[PDB]
């Protein structure tokens, strides 16, 4: 199945945040409507936070995460959860290897802001 | 219900993350095994990282989020979420005033890490 | 927080099954746009199903979940889950005891159907 | 990533229920430590419900749950979320065919039971 593509309510301000837990450089794009949005780049095996960013949802409300190690399309794994009604996350988890642990980069996003 | 209490793996080090979204300073504490183990402060209206901090879950696993917005406790919303049975986010959200968004204090709890 | 409360895409057919896990007979009222659409009622500590039902959304979307044993309100625990951005899960559980369990009646909330 | 594959808490009831969304006839199989231990089939546009049974997870804990159409195994997507740090519920979706809905055999698992 399809993994990290989110609709978003159309022209909504949302947070984007990543962190890495890998050796390597892990690249994180952030596409809205098909177009790079916000790209993080970094590398941590301590969870860092490799990049954060407000973005609008634009007219469309498509979010989609990609992740690549050297060029290498990371796997993804992906949901979103609703709480009481209002609050959103849009959650990732991406794998660059042969362990699963599925954390090497990790992307949130939430909304609404503000 | 009680909300923003989270039984983790005992011994397991984890991610605490907390956005802001308020007029009001948001204190975010930080409980394990019913003993601070961080807090975090700031204020943004624009989802600002006002803290990240790597953690143990020692033997408990007990861990306990907890918002205050001078002195006020808000009022939490909370669920966990497990990915490809392998990786965990806690996720709390938190209201200090009328507009139910929930958005006010956001905190993001993601294990494994490494 | 309000718990219970789901926002559906409008004039959407959605699924809605309940279960029961408790000695006292349990009454659930599904409301949609703030009338009573469908009400079941029944007793199980085996997971029995209680009742389903097809439904729609209305123009509204707001879609409501009531627990009551003999009269009194159930304390409510839920959320939303998103699969592949495409199915949806709106979740409840309810406490009409001291043991926190939160499984005395579970309701069940999946669209999009056929 | 693998899914439908879930690691409950070892010799605990659960109940699960089956639900079908499609024109083709869905075989769910749930497995308990890699042995099958309910089969559901049926066929509805209604979100009819295939099966519901109340299964022990035995000593490994380890529940799986395939689908199939006509022999040929459905994609699946799905996830786990935790309530109150105490409801549990495994969810599933699965794909028999090209609209990517998801829902053709949905699938609930829910505990704690009694
Ligand atoms: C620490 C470790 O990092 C990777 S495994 C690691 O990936 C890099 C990528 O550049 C190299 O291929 C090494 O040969 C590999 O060992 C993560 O997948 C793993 O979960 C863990 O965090
Ligand atoms: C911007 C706004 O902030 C608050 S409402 C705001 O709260 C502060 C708390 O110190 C004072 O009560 C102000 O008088 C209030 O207006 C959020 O609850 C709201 O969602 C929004 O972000
Ligand atoms: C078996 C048991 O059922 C209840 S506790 C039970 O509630 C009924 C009403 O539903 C009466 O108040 C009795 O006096 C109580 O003992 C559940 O709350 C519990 O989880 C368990 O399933
Ligand atoms: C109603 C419809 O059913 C299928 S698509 C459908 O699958 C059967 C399987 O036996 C045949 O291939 C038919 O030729 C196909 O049209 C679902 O995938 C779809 O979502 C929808 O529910
Ligand atoms: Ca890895
Ligand atoms: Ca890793
Ligand atoms: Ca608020
Ligand atoms: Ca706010
Ligand atoms: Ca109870
Ligand atoms: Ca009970
Ligand atoms: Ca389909
Ligand atoms: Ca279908």
């Amino acid at each position: 199945a399809t993994q990290g593509v989110f609709t978003l309510p159309a022209n909504t301000r949302f947070g984007v945040t990543a962190f890495a837990n890998s050796s390597g450089t892990q690249t994180v794009n952030v596409l809205v409507n098909n177009e790079t949005a916000a790209t993080f780049s970094g590398q941590s095996t301590n969870n860092a936070v490799i990049g954060t960013q407000v973005l609008n949802s634009g007219s469309s409300g498509k979010v989609q995460v990609q992740v690549s190690v050297n060029g290498r399309p990371s796997d993804l794994v992906s949901a979103q959860v609703i709480l009481t009604n209002e609050l959103n996350f849009a959650l990732v988890g991406s794998e660059d290897g042969t362990d699963n642990d599925y954390n090497d980069a990790v992307v949130v996003i939430n909304w609404p802001l503000g």
